[PDB]
């Protein structure tokens, strides 16, 4: 009605970024989730470009830390007092579950803790890992803890930056029990609950399922659970942000188009709400064309019926 | 008549990501360049959306590396054999100077090395840092090396992954003397010259200076020279590859708005070969507002005068 049309981006899925984890998408996934509750933190936006529990705009701001650390006496652990993105102090009373980026799975995240000391600009960088799930994880609370390689090379009161690269497992524990993708760290730690929280989601429809955007996260020691399934790629966060098209209806039903025949593939639900569902039962990895999108073909209701996948 | 309208996107600048390494943006800056050669191939798009150098789409596939890896005996070194994103053999005879997203500047990125055995899932990963200056470094042939802390640890024929997270420095010598940002690797090598390079750009009339958009990468060891100036942010590349908008003249007239005041702060030129200039003499790191924006305006030519910054 003149209203500001709505559009997905033209990027295939390979151009497209993980919203739940700074690394590449590879894949279309769908499976069967009524089993358990589907409640990821980040990757959440509304088609409008409304952000969600502690989604934020950076593909690279995905599972990060800064702030300052402390070392625990006896150990290679540190605790890291968090800071904001600009360096500033952390604000707890913000109505955010956790500060944005935060990692929304249990599991152990492995990376390189990196420092530099302001009056030389000397720098120092370490393995190190965070476990989400660990009593010290209180990201809401303004502190996490990390164990590295060190018990000295960190200096107090100078800025400290983790990257994520991948994740662990307990080599002498049962293979691919962790990282659990669909468990939500306790933010504030294990007595706490958790606050402000983007809602679960689920297929409603008969015979649908939730369409996924599968990585790979890189397994850095033991035996991991690499699958990632993010709602929505971080680039199409950044699109609704900015476009912020008033949705029409419910759903924005799209077409997956194969340019080297000029066919539909597939059509898939985009819910308004910021999640995409297909017709077809069971668990299934997508077979697509390089080159193949997503295009916005009309707003319908969430009782429309798809073409089976 | 008729040309599909020209858009930047309305993303800040602290909203949007390096194209040259994986991180946020934090500031704009401008100097004059006379010093040196301005030809990154990182992050270099028209304005039309034709990729240039080794500019890919993904903002988490810029300083990676994949493939398999043989040890090198006496040493912790490993010889990487190239593979492409999806794990395909890589191609050394398309027409690009080297693999998409291969590191545009010389110096010693470190970052995590990880792997998995296919058979039993089982992972690793190790600290390790390519010196992108060294005669080991010939992405375009489809090799390079990397030191780690390791020399037993990673297995032949298994997929091996290269994060980066920052850079270092030999903190025995010239502090800040590496890494050199505005010097190209040799991608095949010592002596060989390079193929298939995005031009070098510079300002082209009086009175102006490029403008960069700047970020500070992490250093994880000695003093390195952290500062990284990129053309282009990521973003920027993603929305002209996307929309595709003729440059129906040399230059894309933008301002620069604050939307708090609503008084433009200032103007440059986008000139349609992908790079930004401004009028100013001196080296200045801008200061702006957090929520100022680039809007396009008009099309001009390069004989337009730009009010002084
Ligand atoms: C499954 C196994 O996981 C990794 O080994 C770890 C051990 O990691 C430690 O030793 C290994 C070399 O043996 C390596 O140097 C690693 O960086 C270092 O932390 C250790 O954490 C044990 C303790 O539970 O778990 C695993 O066995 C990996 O390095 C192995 O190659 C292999 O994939
Ligand atoms: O200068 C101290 C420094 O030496 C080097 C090591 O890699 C660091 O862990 C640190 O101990
Ligand atoms: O000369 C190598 C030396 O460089 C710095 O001093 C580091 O802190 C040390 O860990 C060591 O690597
Ligand atoms: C210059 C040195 O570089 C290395 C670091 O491990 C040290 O902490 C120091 O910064």
């Amino acid at each position: 009605t003149g209203s500001k049309p709505f559009t997905v981006p033209i990027l295939t899925v390979e151009e497209m970024t993980n919203s739940r984890f700074p690394i590449p998408l590879e894949k279309l996934f769908t499976g069967p989730s009524g089993a358990f509750v589907v409640q990821p933190q980040n990757g959440r936006c509304t088609t409008d470009g409304v952000l969600l529990g502690t989604t934020q705009l950076s593909p690279v701001n995905i599972c990060t830390f800064r702030g300052d650390v402390t070392h625990i006496a006896g150990s290679r652990n540190y605790t890291m007092n968090l800071a904001s993105l600009n360096w500033n102090n952390y604000d707890p009373t913000e109505e955010i579950p956790a500060p944005l980026g935060t990692p929304d799975f249990v599991g152990k995240i492995q990376g390189l803790l990196t420092q530099t000391t302001k009056g030389d600009g000397s720098t120092r960088g370490h393995k190190a890992t965070v476990y989400t799930g660990s009593a010290p994880f209180t990201p809401k609370l303004g502190s996490v803890q990390f164990s590295t390689d060190t018990e000295n090379d960190f200096e107090t009161h100078q800025n400290t930056k983790f990257t994520p690269v991948g994740v662990i497992q307990d080599g002498s524990t049962t293979h691919r029990n962790e990282p659990q993708q669909w468990v939500l760290p306790s933010y504030s730690g294990r007595n706490v609950h958790n606050v402000h929280l983007a809602p679960a989601v689920a297929p409603t429809f008969p015979g649908e399922q939730l369409l996924f955007f599968r990585s790979t996260m890189p397994g850095c020691s033991g035996y991991p659970n690499m699958d990632l399934d993010c709602l929505l790629p971080q680039e199409w966060v950044q699109h609704f942000y900015q476009e912020a098209a008033p949705a029409q209806s419910d759903v924005a039903l799209l077409r997956f188009v194969n340019p080297d025949t000029g066919r539909v593939l597939f059509e898939c639900k985009l819910h308004k709400s910021g999640y995409v569902t297909v017709a077809h039962t069971g668990q299934h990895d997508l077979v697509i064309p390089p080159n193949g999108y997503f295009r916005f073909d009309s707003w319908v209701n969430q009782f429309y019926t798809l073409a089976p996948m």
